């Protein structure tokens, strides 16, 4: 593996503070409402935690942030598994 | 869909990470201090990697143990390289 030239996790993470009230989101998610613009925005040095990305997964059930935390390591999107 | 399961698989990959690596090697190559990086993998300490770090280790090592944990942690497969 090794990270690629094309910023896909800044794409991921602008398109994401696009579909999403950050104002609600923030909320349910117990975030500081501009921390959460903060870690969305690849112009601030503030970065997601890996319970944070799973967290907002969950709530939104939108796999933006995690396919492009895995497209900037040159791995396909999440194929979830149940049962 | 994307639900968090409560088995902690990107802490017991971030424990088996932290056993396979030498840390003080991987700091002086990552261009980390070795204590943060310590605390980072071990799951007693609250202490997390950035999405950016994440990358940088598994550059340097290329081993896809703590992104496939990540991955575990809500209930994706392994990571499957794009291989261009």
């Amino acid at each position: 593996f090794q990270v690629s030239k094309h910023p896909h996790y800044d794409e991921a993470c602008r398109a994401f503070a696009q579909r999403h009230n950050m104002a609600k989101l923030a909320e349910r998610a117990g975030m500081n409402v501009q921390t959460l613009r903060n870690k969305l925005n690849p112009e601030q040095p503030h970065q997601f935690t890996p319970p944070e990305l799973w967290l907002l997964t969950d709530l939104t059930e939108d796999s933006t942030l995690v396919d492009g935390f895995l497209a900037q390591i040159h791995c396909l999107p999440c194929v979830p598994v149940n049962e």
